[PDB]
């Protein structure tokens, strides 16, 4: 079961998905902007990887730089409109503007491309309820 290799071969299939692992893992390592850094490089690997864009959005909220957080988005669904997470933090940015109307349709949205997303719905209630007060 020895996984036979030679020294000019790449045991990492695609680079550009380890190199998006380790800037998830420097976010778990209790980072945020040298992590939105390694999304960005990542995005420097995948362009088109729309749901890395969504990492730096979800960052952008803490760093109260929401315009950032709206506007990758914008353009996120443009490259790959089946960024799933990424409609959940939209939806979070929302709440901060106060639209939990325009919120709760966008996480309706994450739930939409996939109801496993269901992470989103926790963050639906937390829209819903925010006007419900």
């Amino acid at each position: 079961m020895g996984h036979h290799h030679h020294h000019h071969s790449h045991m990492n299939p695609d680079l550009a998905l380890m190199v998006k692992n380790k800037g998830n893992e420097c976010f778990q390592k209790g980072d945020y902007p040298q992590a939105m850094k390694h999304y960005t490089e990542a995005i420097k690997r995948n362009p088109k990887d729309a749901k890395l864009y969504s990492n730096r959005a979800a960052c952008y909220t803490k760093l109260l730089e929401f315009q950032l957080a709206l506007k990758d988005c914008e353009e996120c669904i443009q490259l790959e409109p089946t960024f799933i997470k990424g409609y959940t933090r939209k939806a979070a940015a929302l709440e901060a503007m106060k639209d939990y109307t325009k919120a709760m349709d966008v996480y309706q949205k994450a739930l939409d491309l996939d109801s496993s997303c269901k992470e989103a719905a926790d963050g639906y209630q937390r829209c819903m309820m925010a006007q419900y007060n």
